[PDB]
DNA sequence: AGCTGAGTGATCCGGAGTCTGAAACA
DNA sequence: TTCAGACTCTGGATCACTCAGCT
């Protein structure tokens, strides 16, 4: 059949795209997180039409404002209190993200429906049910579309789905697979049958890589096509033609700091001027929605208390600071970005340990 | 035939950055 | 040197309305 042999052609190219970038884009496979299903639902709720860092910071502020009493799937937010809470404070809590009243009312309605139907607030059983019925039940909610449900299923329930976002569509069109021409998002009906038969781990990995490639090299305006490894196979090419010292685990400075997560590859950093940068997984104790796909491989947080009041006592790694990932990554040299990926760190925001809430940098 | 209707295109609930061009001045 | 909007940002829900559909 012509279909199956045509499946091999792009699947061979897809793994070729993964293999070529994996040399430069670092190494990353499925690393589990302890986030509950409701947490992932609220995360996909908050990441609609907004940049990733703002969406994550909004969820962090939401968690800090209404905390579960603490020091596996466990909710980090007293969702019952939020549902019982008045709309004004909830809207004020996430006002920094935007659409504060709209999203707050949608969240309150979601929680109210969850309480009214199927008893109390729990969605752990969604993992057991067959994927199609879970997808339909998730889509049944208002404020959720196809792409959000696909991302939830792929990242949380480990199904075989692929979110075709603006990053995915542009990359697929330009990179010899399928101008400023506005293309309607229907290439999924084209792309997915090609990718219907593929390894699950393959899909998750391909895309962590693509999200990264979309953000680093193949930006919408002025892509760094000179340093891009896939410039040879790029169809769009034919159309056109501060350093820090890292602190060991048992360093005396981290006595007040909490115990590091055993799974996190990152290590504690020293922000010299005295300030400390906490790794994202350690800062959040894992337990973050969407498998922690918000944060890069080497994304770290900052300590607001140590930033305002320095803890100063009077190997070397490079940290690139900026407002967002795409801004700093615009590099005319490939070697610099490869080094920053394999042996570098990135920080964009700040965080406080006392109230566990995000603070401006 | 004279009423569907399917399907798309604007719009906006909203903050927060960057980017142009205009202006201005030489 | 200002600076005011014009865009983008892992999208959804409403309302209005041009091309097919038909019988
Ligand atoms: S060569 Fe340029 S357009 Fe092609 S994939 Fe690389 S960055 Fe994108």
């Amino acid at each position: 059949k012509w279909w199956e042999e045509e499946r091999n052609v792009f699947r061979g190219r897809a793994d070729s795209f993964i293999a070529r970038m994996h040399l430069v884009q670092g190494d990353r496979r499925f690393t589990p997180w302890k986030g509950s299903v409701v947490d992932s639902v609220v995360g996909v709720f908050l990441t609609q039409n907004v940049s990733d860092h703002l969406s994550s910071s909004a969820f962090m502020s939401l968690a800090s404002q209404f905390p579960v009493p603490f020091v596996s799937t466990m909710d980090t937010v007293d969702w019952k209190a939020i549902r019982a809470a008045d709309v004004k404070e909830v809207a004020e809590t996430i006002k920094s993200r935007g659409m504060n009243h709209k999203l707050a009312e949608r969240i309150q309605g979601f929680l109210d429906r969850l309480v009214n139907d199927h008893g109390s607030i729990d969605l752990e059983w969604l993992r057991d049910v067959p994927p199609d019925k879970a997808k339909e039940y998730l889509l049944s909610f208002n404020g959720l579309g196809l792409k959000s449900v696909e991302c939830v299923r792929l990242l949380t329930l480990h199904h075989l789905a692929f979110p075709v976002n603006t990053n995915v569509g542009r990359i697929a069109v330009r990179l010899g697979w399928v101008e400023m021409y506005p293309m309607l998002e229907s290439i999924q009906k084209y792309l997915w049958p090609r990718l219907c038969k593929l390894d699950q781990k393959t899909l998750y990995e391909l895309h962590y890589q693509m999200i990264t490639f979309g953000k680093v090299f193949c930006t919408k305006s002025k892509p760094n096509c000179n340093a891009c490894p896939m410039k040879g196979e790029c169809r769009h090419f034919a159309s056109a033609f501060h350093r820090v010292y890292e602190l060991p685990d048992e360093h005396p400075l981290l006595a007040q700091l909490e115990k590091r997560e055993p799974d996190d590859p990152c290590s504690y950093l020293l922000a010299i001027w005295g300030t400390i940068l906490i790794p994202c997984r350690t800062a959040m104790r894992g337990s973050f929605p969407l498998n922690g796909t918000y944060f890069q491989v080497n994304e770290v947080f900052a300590d607001h208390a140590s930033s305002l009041n320095p803890i100063n006592v009077p190997p070397r790694r490079t940290v690139y600071f900026g407002t967002s990932v795409p801004t700093i990554f615009k590099g005319l040299s490939t070697e610099k970005i490869q080094a920053c990926f394999w042996k570098g760190y990135v920080c964009v925001r700040g965080f406080d340990r006392k109230t566990r809430g995000p603070k401006p940098l």
